């Protein structure tokens, strides 16, 4: 048997989408799936972790990525989502740097790095209706994002002409994804990316790749619109149908390859007749799409077989 090891925090490994996909991969006659226990991941040395031939491992809050890297170096499995790239995906600055290097359209942006010790000595000038970051001018509306990609306190600043103030986004709490604040001035502590607001029809497009030649997309109400989450009867966020155009399919191909994450989620803003990437999340599955589960498992199984069937002397055809 070819062993596929799944290495992540239990919150992820035991999530319903993961279980749905893993039972389908387990359908491959020559593949056995082994899910690494969180207790083992956290508390055992990598030398004691289970063996695998193919490793699906991904960082989320609390995950010891240093251990995952050392395990991969020790055992040399075929790695589905590259582990070292997952350090970079945690830093919005690194993500945007990569997108630019790949000729991928993204919002015009500027980075404000702040020395916590001297927080006023950085390159920011603020007016009522604009900021200037390293000399670069952002008129309101603009977006302010923490440089840590794991910090979801993204703020949007409204122009005087629209009543000023700001929209404060956050990880969803029940029925809310954001709140309006009368505060008009930007945050005074922390490092931030400042970027142009891209006007959309009021939805985000979420893209989920499984390798460079497959991408599923769906839309949802922009969390900044008023912050009330649209929920269905099962308490799931309302998702709308999307089909990616030829340009967007190429974006997905580029993102998947550039970040070396076979399974990769990212966000598109359809604005001004083009599509801009504003966020790259790495490993992410679609929730509540049976067809996605079927396709994702099929593709991952095929990738595994294509790569490893020869060395195991197993017949494999495309
Ligand atoms: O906090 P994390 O980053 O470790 O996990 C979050 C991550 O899931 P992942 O592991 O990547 O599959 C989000 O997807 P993502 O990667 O596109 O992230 P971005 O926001 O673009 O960066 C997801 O938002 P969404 O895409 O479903 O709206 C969010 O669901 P949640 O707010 O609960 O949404 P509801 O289930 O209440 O509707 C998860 O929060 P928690 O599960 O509470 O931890
Ligand atoms: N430049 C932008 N223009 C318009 N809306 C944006 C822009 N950047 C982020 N947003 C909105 O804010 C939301 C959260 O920002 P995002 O970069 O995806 O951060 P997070 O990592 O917290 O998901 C996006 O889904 C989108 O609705
Ligand atoms: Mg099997
Ligand atoms: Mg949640
Ligand atoms: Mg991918
Ligand atoms: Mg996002
Ligand atoms: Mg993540």
């Amino acid at each position: 048997q070819i062993v596929v090891g799944i290495c992540s925090m239990a919150k992820k490994s035991k999530s319903k989408p993961m279980k749905e996909i893993l039972e389908r991969i387990s359908l491959f006659k020559y593949i056995t799936v082994v899910v690494f226990e969180e207790e083992v991941i956290l508390n055992e040395p990598v030398e004691n972790w289970p063996l695998c031939d193919c490793l699906i491992s991904f960082h989320s809050k609390g995950f010891p990525l240093d251990k995952a890297v050392a395990y991969a170096k020790l055992r040399n499995p075929f790695v589905i989502n590259d582990l070292n790239m997952q350090y970079l995906i945690q830093d919005r600055r690194e993500v945007y740097s990569i997108l630019q290097a790949e000729g991928i359209l993204l919002p015009r942006y500027a980075i404000l790095n702040r020395d916590p010790n001297n927080p006023k000595e950085c390159n920011l000038i603020e007016g009522e209706d604009h900021v200037e970051v390293n000399g670069e001018v952002f008129q309101k509306p603009f977006v302010e994002k923490p440089v840590s990609a794991e910090d979801h306190n993204v703020y949007i600043y409204y122009p005087t002409s629209a009543g000023g103030g700001s929209q404060r986004l956050f990880r969803k709490i029940g029925s809310r994804s954001s709140v309006y604040s009368p505060e008009s001035n930007v945050r005074k502590t922390g490092s931030y990316i400042y970027e142009e607001f891209m006007p959309t029809d009021g939805t985000d497009v979420k893209v989920y790749t499984v390798g460079p030649d497959y991408a599923h997309a769906e839309a949802r109400k922009s969390p900044a619109l008023d912050g009330k989450v649209e929920r269905d009867s099962e308490g799931k966020e309302v998702r709308y149908p999307v089909i990616l155009n030829a340009r967007e399919k190429l974006i997905a191909w580029k993102v998947c390859l550039a970040f070396k994450q076979t399974v990769c989620g990212f966000d598109l803003l359809r604005a001004n007749g083009q599509s801009y990437v504003c966020d790259v999340n790495g490993f992410s599955f679609v929730k509540n799409s049976m067809k996605y589960y079927d396709d994702c498992a099929k593709i991952l199984g095929n990738i595994v077989m294509r790569e490893l069937a020869p060395q195991f002397h197993i017949p494999w055809s495309i």
